[PDB]
């Protein structure tokens, strides 16, 4: 059949994978691996340990250790006793006692050593708008926003039945959004709050509430809405806790559409989409038509450019170059969620003339990326011809957890050519040769790299040998060396060892 | 402090260039040898043929296929003196057999057909196109708009350019002053002349000029108004030197190409051997301690910027735009040094002020003043990038110097072996899922079956207790990389004793 559906896949425990299809095509996908959690914004129940009136705070147990480290300003009304006496509100000792249990939300995890920081005003954050339950005092509407637009959504903001001493804050999506439309998203916050507190009370002790981090709860957060018809999931012992954690955000009806799968296919092949999250881990994706979208990576920013197919019987360029940048910023949008791609994303489109194909491309992507729930902002195509936009890093992208750095070209797509590369070495060591005290000079390097520097510049190094005679010039080849590395050590008079050349590489990967 | 040319021509390969102002490099060129032009050479040559058919000439500059010199492209000063225009001309008129004539090559040759010849010269500086045969020609560049081209049109119109003559202001050109555009065209002259004097000197066919030659394309890229001398560290390419620079028409120069006789090598003379390798790190130090990080792609060019290992203090505000001032001076440099083409893209760090915004873009405006190629710049945009654009006068130094790594085919990065090993675990369950199946074969890298094979032991156990009669190999392999790998399916019937480390030897010969 066709259905939006949600597919989690939990058999290897090495990771955990979320695929979000819509009918037979992959639309998002998210990964975790274990360990090296990211435990922001987390929310727990936990206990005063240790009041401290000089640092204005109050270590706090939470189920961690060290315990963290809970400021007063931090601290709502309803913590203070029945009534308080203000003499400047400033000793901890006045406000709260040990033993006392509070809610706590993590602040700042975990610079240092030292505990977490806490808060007991707690954000709960969607789509559209920021619920902050505990503090009246915090509200505002997102900078980004202005125009006609910050009155009609201004105007569309104090519409709403808000709890009186809550106070929220609209997002920079949340833009245009209707007067209904931001009480579907309000709704979704306060009740996770009830469930906050009923989980609160539920039980004493220190333990976790809400786990922000966590895949799944982030993905039923933010994509579990109605027009979802299964979510299939694999693992039993995980579809126990999918039901554990929807029960959490305070939303059981949905907890229905979670079925199970048995069937012996694994889960991702048998709807078809494993060839889609190979996809992901490509380079250059093919277009629909024969185009391409090249995606690279530097040190802070990701770099996309789109290439056409190969002329094809003298068409028209110009329906071509537009056909294809369309096909592309689909894509790019798509090639964004499978990826978890954070940071400035820069994209060179094909270029076209009329400012009529640059507002088409520019529209075909706000579109794509309407529903992506992670920020995204954009410019427009630049003088050069590139747009520049940015996407808010929640999670780790594939680069970042599922591969690493080259080995040989360390980051760079290159290696020096072998010749360039050879004649920097042999000034390299004629540089050391030509020092006072210089008895030997070594040289460790890639096998091709030795053969070029003892034949065809040969005769170069004997120059060397005779300029500044006595320097024994021993170049070595190394099979445990390729193309872009090599060492030169340089040996004083005195120092000279009666080494073999062949046993050089052995002696100094001591060294290294 | 005086400015100098250095050539280091010691090595066969590398004839390498460098401009140094006392002991700072600001200029270089790594040319590689071989690989000769000919379009724009300038020859001398007699006329051989004329044929009123194809309204054209032939000449011989000395090619054994001679040139075709049409009527469109004949200066009139080669017209016979007693010429009465009666309409159009006929070229039997204008030309005779046997006549002399200055020449360049605007066309090479295409097969069968001969070079496409012209007696309109045209002697491109670094900045201007002096054309002493056509005043009809002239104006500005078509890539030159705005108050940048109206800055030009009037330094343009402030130099001293002689009655017959024309003057093309080149894209190059726009940042330059009026006394760096005065001094190339004086140089377009001087050369214009010794042209004169070589093809009155010897009546022939020989060449005058040679365009595309490592000497002269070094003297007209960076030999400058200010150049004190050129030390020189061959005797035979300082030979050649001196003719080059007579033939260029500033004869007197010639004295100060000296020579090089030390045993130190030039360049280390002069230290900048480790500002010449800073053009092939990736990642260049700073002055105040930070760092400038140049990543190359497909489409552009992207540097980021880090600023100091640590700041004592917090005015966070004057160490980030102390950064930003230095990266624009290094970014300007190191653009040269490596003549980087095409789009490139900046990330300073964020500064809140836009009054330094502008300060930096203005002090990287400043920096690209004085390189030979144009270069456009934006602002630093809503999210903190500057965009900008250089010209490509040359492949560039990573273009022609590096290939492309091969371990990943230009990534960056390989993927994990818990990332690969699980995909392969997952094709292996498709193979041994089927009807025709009672074997699957996997040849993958050494340490993914160390993976495979240990850390999921139970998960290949469990594809074998399940689908019940299957057998799933996992072979290591040292001849297999990172990314590589293999697996293969054996339907029901087929099998081979074939132990599972020879294995590979089978499916490979297979
Ligand atoms: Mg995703
Ligand atoms: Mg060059
Ligand atoms: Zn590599």
């Amino acid at each position: 059949r066709h259905m939006k559906r949600m597919l989690i896949n939990a058999t290897q425990q090495e990771e955990l994978r979320v695929a979000l299809v819509d009918g037979q095509r992959l639309y998002d996908l998210d990964i975790e691996s274990p360990g090296h959690e990211q435990k922001k914004a987390n929310i727990y129940k936990g206990k005063i340990t240790r009041i401290e009136p000089s640092l204005e705070a109050a270590f706090v147990d939470y189920g961690a250790e060290r315990h963290g480290f809970l400021p007063l300003k931090e601290i709502a009304r309803e913590y203070f006793p029945a009534n308080y006496s203000a003499h400047g509100r400033p000793n901890i000792k006045d406000v709260l006692r040990e033993g006392q249990e509070v809610i706590v939300q993590i602040d700042k995890e975990e610079r240092g050593n030292k505990g977490a920081a806490l808060t007991t005003f707690i954000s709960l954050a969607g789509s559209y708008l920021v619920l902050m339950p505990n503090n009246p005092r915090a509200g505002g509407i997102s900078r980004r926003i202005e125009g006609d637009d910050r009155t009609e959504l201004k105007e569309a903001l104090a519409s709403l039945e808000l709890p009186e001493g809550m106070g929220l804050i609209v997002r920079t999506a949340g833009v245009g959004k209707s007067a209904e439309a931001l009480q579907w998203d309000l709704s979704f916050r306060l009740k996770h709050w009830e469930a906050i507190k009923k989980a609160a009370e539920s039980r004493p002790a220190p333990f976790l509430i809400h786990q922000e981090s966590n895949v799944i709860v982030r993905a039923f957060r933010d994509y579990l809405r109605q027009d979802i018809g299964e979510i299939l999931i694999d693992n039993p012992k995980v579809l126990e806790l999918a039901r554990q954690h929807i029960a959490a955000l305070g939303r059981p009806d949905f907890s229905s559409k979670i079925k199970l799968y048995t069937g012996e296919i694994p889960l991702f092949s048998h709807y078809q989409i494993e060839s889609q999250i190979e996809s992901a881990f490509q380079r250059e994706v093919r277009l629909p038509s024969g185009g391409s979208i090249v995606i690279d990576s530097t040190e802070a920013l990701t770099a996309i450019r789109i290439n056409s197919a190969r002329a094809t019987r003298g068409g028209d360029i110009e329906e071509t170059a537009f056909n294809t940048n369309l096909e592309a910023a689909d894509e790019i949008a798509r090639q964004l969620r499978l990826r978890d791609l954070g940071g400035l994303i820069v994209i060179r489109f094909i270029d076209m003339t009329p400012v009529r194909h640059q507002r088409a491309v520019e529209n075909r992507l706000r579109e794509a990326v309407r529903q992506d729930r992670a920020r995204i902002q954009i410019s427009h195509i630049s003088r050069f011809g590139l747009l520049e936009m940015s996407r808010q890093r929640l999670s780790p992208s594939l680069g970042e957890s599922s591969h690493h750095v080259c080995p040989r070209c360390s980051g760079t797509g290159t290696v020096r050519d072998n010749e360039s590369l050879s004649l920097s070495i042999l000034r390299l060591i004629e540089e050391e040769a030509l020092k006072e005290n210089t008895q030997e000079v070594h040289a460790i390097v890639p096998v091709p790299i030795a053969s070029y520097l003892l034949n065809e510049k040969r005769s170069a190094v004997n120059a060397i040998e005779t300029r500044q005679d006595g320097v024994r010039c021993v170049i070595v080849p190394n099979d445990q060396m390729e193309t872009p590395h090599y060492h030169v050590l340089r040996v004083r008079k005195g120092e000279e060892t009666p080494t073999l050349s062949y046993m050089l590489p052995k002696l100094h990967e001591e060294a290294m």
